[PDB]
RNA sequence: AAAAA
């Protein structure tokens, strides 16, 4: 239940900006000021029959902790949250300053001689965290997969997953621990992570106190019912989308000299602004910052979509020079302070060579690619101001206190790996985040670079959206299960009742019913058509339709349709069946080879592109964006709608898209697409619109095409037999059947939409995801890693230690014995395999010594994605052996024998950066592979996992953090 | 494509 809700409103004044135009982007106030104003959102949710106070009346006698600045409202009541010992979730924007709330709950917890845990997302920020809470705080430890530091520690900073594994354990700091701080809490609605926190938040003891730091959400909520609901105890929600520094939003419209603003400081769109702008649409990013250099809105950062553009762009750069070698003397020391904490064979490498030129022109890159002593050099002196440009990756925006004053966006498109598609509001809001350092700037600039006429709907979508919602992105994993299995006070099934996932699906229910309710009525708002004879009517349409299509598919199969697909071949397309284009014609077509990936199936239907002239297109329809042979179509790209402007282009289609075949061909030129030669096949195009008004003539599939397949003509029969039974029916002939069929049409509609929404309903009824949990417990109690009545089994106590690689795997070559016979560096190469994600360019063959311990390890693989698929899980069993990745044994093995970082680098394509992390996962996943063998008295094994870390452990692998 | 324990 919840209680205590009002809304806040604040206001301020700011000093007047004209930012990049040339009036004030506002109306000023008399003061020579600007007045801006924000809400702050407050409510809670209390177990029953709790005694609540109001949390405004609250007052704080003794704080502990005091502030140099004045308060925020929200930062006012967070804070009497946790002086009154009430969890809190505050949600708001990274400038806000949510880190003086979980500092206040830090000294409360240590003036009160408690323990506090502090989490963070990524490492990064854990040290980054670390640092700064040491150096405020004294009492603070470290807890990371890397590194750890006074664990002893009143504040520890460790990362979720670290925490997820005390719990599990059940270690005895609980015991004393009394706030836990979440960092970034949003990260647990990530696909593939998210789950750690949620697993996390649930095993916690009901006595701990719980603050959530996290980004602006629109079901902040619905989180503090579930912990409520969970833990029971109440738990507030503090929203609010203050701005710290107030953001100016502009559009730069490429190969152009023209700036637009779009969006103002009191997030008011600029329509004329954004109409000019798409009106200027038809190197750039060298003269934007030029501009900003030259205006002096640095420190600027330019975000790219690849590393590779990240240091194209920098090479282009090297021409200006940024820095005074006053600056440039302070510059270089703290750069050669932090490589000379380097071993002295790795102080000359060449991405260390390469990169001090640029830096000294005050130039940065930034970027996973990079060695991870030259990524927090470069984020230091980006910090103390040295570095004015920096292009960076989108990862940047998440690191704390690296903000800039100008923010570049180089497209309005992204690759999210499946599209080329529009960025959404969601991710701007993020993206906006990162423009405005809050002492120094008056405003913060946003600059996005565009190159395509976009329409004004999809802008503000974009720019002015709405952040994410806080999903449930829960799932099960075999070690997660294993370890409730194992632990005595709880079960999987308790997990699953608790998740926030169950939670959401429960809340929706009342939503769902309600609607059905709506659509209830309104099927009976219609009660009854005229006639029931219309059902007949209707269903015999249904029929025709369906065999219609049927025909279509035998029609469009390449065995029949492509000897038919002449250059000129006039052709109805209709992509996705959603995307009418009309009557285009066939340029050419070409069997469709994926180079890319082999395994890769086409369809029948897929298996060939067609190429087409259109002259349906939308005239503003990003046509550059289209590439050879890709069916898939980039969002924008559309038919026009009435009374919209239309051009001619040609688009890539599979036979799928084939509404129809004519009995016509238009001359095609063989001069390709080439300066107004399709232009004139789209003047041809309106011609034969003319010549055959009533309809363009389609080829006769047994006349013509001479399709006449015993089955196909029993079908041709079909249609023709109902064709007649229809033009009988009283209904075809009599009048106010066009109101008749709409009027039934539309009940069966609702019909429908009740049935499938009473299913939701139905299956929304039982505790989430218990089928899944039934078909993997049969995998564990197959493998042998616990008894048919759940009860754990020594291969599941080792697997539950195994965090690092795939559990289950690694416990059966463990138990199979396959790494008795195997030297040390024959170790490291296997486990190379479980400690490497990516993909990259295919690795010369493997020779004896290394290429048949992996041969060994793919047969247990297959043995347990068979096994995987017998219990129905939805698994691809090549795919799984091919899972662990073998591109690095080579690698692994040769620097296990003493070779160089500078021979191993010349290996692989891989970058530095990658190859350094995935060691030190390896080692991580040896640590364990340790306390393993502890547990199973192998000491054989031990010995020769003890043997691996020092092999590993060496040289640039083993070099320790600039921070701590 | 980019992040990531
Ligand atoms: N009420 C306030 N008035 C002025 N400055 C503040 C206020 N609250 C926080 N700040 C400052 O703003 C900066 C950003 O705050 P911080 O909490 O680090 O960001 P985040 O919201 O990401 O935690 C900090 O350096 C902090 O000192």
């Amino acid at each position: 239940m919840l209680a205590d809700s009002f809304e806040q409103e604040a206001s301020r004044e700011v000093d007047a900006s004209k930012g990049l135009t040339n009036s004030e982007t506002l109306q000023v106030e008399q003061d020579g000021k600007v007045r801006l104003s924000h809400q702050v959102r407050h409510q809670v949710a209390l177990p029953p029959n709790y005694d609540y106070t109001p949390i405004a009346e609250h007052k704080r006698v003794n704080e502990a902790r005091t502030y140099p600045f004045t308060l925020d409202p929200f930062q006012d009541t967070a804070i009497s949250c946790i002086d009154r010992g009430e969890s809190v979730l505050v949600s708001a924007h990274t400038s806000a300053g949510k880190t003086v709330v979980a500092e206040y709950a830090i000294a409360q917890s240590l003036k009160n001689k408690q323990r506090v845990i502090y989490t963070s997302p990524i490492k990064a920020l854990s040290n980054q965290k670390y640092r700064e809470l040491l150096a405020e705080f004294g009492d603070v430890g470290l807890m990371t997969g890397d590194i750890t530091i006074n664990p002893d520690a009143g504040c520890l900073v460790m990362t979720t997953e670290i925490l997820r594994s005390m719990l599990y354990r059940g270690s005895e700091v609980m015991r004393e621990v009394a706030w836990v701080i979440f960092d970034e809490v949003h990260y647990m609605r990530d696909k593939e992570r998210g789950v750690v926190w949620e697993e996390t938040i649930i095993l916690l003891p009901d006595k701990v106190r719980y603050v959530f730091l996290s980004a602006t959400i629109p079901n902040a909520m619905e989180f503090a019912e579930w912990i409520c609901k969970i833990h029971s105890q109440p738990c507030h929600i503090v929203y609010t989308n203050f701005r710290p520094t107030p953001l100016q939003h502009y559009l730069f419209p490429a190969h152009g000299d023209g700036i637009y603003l779009v969006v103002d400081e009191k997030s008011t769109f600029r329509e004329e602004n954004f109409q000019k702008a798409m009106a200027s649409i038809s190197g750039d990013i060298y003269k934007i910052v030029k501009m900003i250099w030259k205006k002096k809105y640095n420190p600027v950062i330019v975000f790219s979509f690849s590393k590779r553009d990240c240091e194209e762009l920098a090479l282009k750069m090297s021409k200006l020079d940024f820095n005074s070698d006053d600056e440039k003397e302070a510059l270089t020391k703290i750069f050669n302070n932090a490589i000379a904490l380097l071993p002295e064979t790795d102080r000359e490498l060449p991405q260390i060579k390469h990169i001090l030129p640029l830096l000294r022109r005050g130039i940065g890159i930034h970027h996973s690619g990079l060695l991870p002593i030259l990524k927090e050099v470069i984020e230091i002196l980006f910090q103390e101001g040295f570095l004015k440009v920096l292009f960076a990756t989108e990862t940047f925006s998440i690191g704390l206190n690296m903000p800039a004053k100008t923010v570049v966006f180089t497209s309005v498109r992204k690759w999210d790996g499946q599209q080329f598609r529009w960025v959404s509001g969601g991710e701007y809001i993020q993206m906006s985040g990162r423009a405005g350092r809050r002492g120094l700037d008056d405003r913060g600039i946003v600059i996005m670079m565009i190159d395509e006429k976009m329409e004004p709907q999809v802008a503000k979508g974009m720019v002015k959206g709405q952040a994410d919602r806080l999903d449930s992105a829960f799932h099960l994993g075999y070690n997660m299960i294993l370890n409730l299995m194992r632990v005595e006070g709880i079960s999987p099934e308790f997990m699953l009742e608790h998740s926030f996932f169950q939670f959401q699906n429960v809340i929706s229910v009342p939503v769902m019913e309600k609607k059905l309710a709506e659509l209830k009525k309104d099927f009976d708002g219609i009660e009854v058509e005229d006639e029931e004879n219309v059902k007949e009517y209707h269903e015999i349409e249904q029929a025709i339709k369906g065999y219609r299509e049927d025909v279509r598919q035998v029609v469009t199969h390449p065995a029949n349709a492509l000897s038919f697909l002449q250059p000129g071949r006039l052709v109805e397309i209709s992509v996705n069946g959603k995307d009418n284009y009309g009557w285009g014609a066939v340029v050419d077509f070409a069997k469709r080879i994926n180079k890319r990936n082999p395994s890769a199936v086409y369809t029948d239907h897929e298996s060939y592109i067609v190429n087409v002239v259109v002259n349906t297109m939308y005239i503003d329809s990003p046509v550059n964006l289209l590439k050879p042979f890709n069916p898939t179509l980039p969002e924008g790209i559309r038919p026009a709608e009435e009374g919209e402007k239309s051009i001619c282009a040609v688009i890539p289609i599979t036979l799928d898209s084939i509404k129809s075949i004519g009995n016509l061909r238009l001359y095609m030129p063989k001069d390709i697409r080439a300066s107004g030669q399709k232009e004139t096949v789209g003047k041809s195009l309106r011609e034969v619109n003319r010549r055959f008004p009533d309809g363009i003539p389609v080829l006769d599939p047994v006349k013509n095409m001479k399709i006449e397949d015993e089955d196909f003509l029993k079908l041709m029969k079909k249609i023709d037999v109902l064709n007649t039974k229809l033009s009988s029916n009283p209904l075809t002939n009599s009048m106010r059947l066009e109101e008749l069929y709409g009027k039934y049409s539309r009940k069966h509609d609702l019909h429908e939409d009740m049935k499938q929404l009473k299913r939701k309903i139905s299956e929304s009824q039982a505790v989430i995801q218990l089928d899944d949990l039934r078909r993997r417990k049969r995998v564990l109690r197959r493998l042998g890693f616990c008894t048919p009545n759940d009860i754990i089994e020594l291969k599941g106590r080792v697997a539950c230690e195994i965090s690092s690689g795939d559990e289950l795997l690694l416990t059966e070559l463990i138990f199979n014995g396959n790494f008795n016979e195997l030297k040390p560096e024959q170790a490291a190469a296997l486990l190379s395999c479980f400690a490497f994600q990516e993909r990259c360019k295919e690795a010369p063959r493997l020779k004896p010594e290394l290429a048949e311990p992996l041969k060994a390890m793919r047969e247990i693989a297959a043995k347990i994605a068979k096994i995987m698929k017998d219990s129905k899980i939805e698994v691809v069993e090549k795919d799984y052996v091919e899972s662990f990745r073998h591109e690095l044994m080579e690698v692994v093995y040769e620097w296990c024998r003493g070779a160089t970082f500078t021979q191993i680098c010349k290996m692989t394509d891989v970058y530095e950066g990658s190859l350094i992390r995935m060691f030190k996962r390896l080692e991580e996943l040896v640590k364990e592979l340790v306390d393993v063998a502890n547990t199973i008295g192998n000491s054989s094994l031990k010995e020769k996992m003890e043997a691996v870390l020092k092999l590993i452990h060496r040289d640039i692998v083993s070099a320790g953090s600039l921070y701590l």
